[PDB]
């Protein structure tokens, strides 16, 4: 995987961005979030994830809350 | 986003393929499956999904049972 920190996440809209050291912020949608908790993230949360290419460009897949 | 049907799914391994009328089969991993409950699919299940491109090639994202 790839490690990052959530930059921001809007729990009403269901999306945000993950900040990665020395790379561009990666879009994250709630549908990519793993686990049985609520499909939400909060600023500063540590996550692991894969980058995939969707029709709008890079986005996160397999987002696991650490 | 589009619709298809599960072609086969190995429950133990957690992956299979979605068939698409008129198109190529799409790999699906359990981590893409939406909703509550145990992440699994049965052959013949109707689904909606997105296609994304990862390091291993095209695969499904946002798989919703229909
Ligand atoms: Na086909």
């Amino acid at each position: 995987m790839q490690e990052g920190k959530v930059k921001w996440f809007n729990n009403e809209k269901g999306y945000g961005f993950i900040e990665v050291e020395g790379g561009s912020d990666v879009f994250v949608h709630f549908t990519a979030i793993q686990g049985e908790g609520f499909k939400t993230l909060e600023e500063g949360q540590a996550v692991s994830f894969e980058i995939v290419q969707g029709n709008r460009g890079p986005q996160a897949a397999n987002v696991v809350k650490e």
